[PDB]
């Protein structure tokens, strides 16, 4: 599912992850913005180190979900990594609090510092009733 902006910020609230661990819901918005453009079958493997990353967050394989092929590989969010493709993204969403529940919180996702962090992101959420 491409979810459209708007749709996907009442969404995401509904799942609690307004202001979960200190983020705000644009926040959120502007992290599945660039990693998937809102999609949750999105997925990149990534063939230096044979992992991929799944869904609207993009969640990486090595240490995050178990996808069977991937070394060494911790599952934290104890997710079969096709969890993380569901149109449905209360999985997503429960592993996504799962990695920002460490030290990092969403420092973890270097798109995000890339283009969320020290931005005007609250262009993601107007309108949107949230």
């Amino acid at each position: 599912k491409v979810f459209e902006r708007c749709e996907l910020a009442r969404t995401l609230k509904r799942l609690g992850m307004d202001g979960y661990r200190g983020i705000s819901l644009a926040n959120w918005m502007c992290l599945a913005k660039w990693e998937s453009g809102y999609n949750t079958r999105a997925t990149n493997y990534n063939a230096g180190d044979r992992s991929t990353d799944y869904g609207i967050f993009q969640i990486n394989s090595r240490y995050w979900c178990n996808d069977g092929k991937t070394p060494g590989a911790g599952n934290a969010c104890h997710l079969s990594c096709s969890a993380l493709l569901q149109d449905n993204i209360a999985d997503a969403v429960a592993c996504a609090k799962r990695v920002v529940r460490d030290p990092q919180g969403i420092r973890a996702w270097v798109a995000w510092r890339n283009r969320c962090q020290n931005r005007d992101v609250r262009q993601y959420v107007q309108g949107c009733g949230v």
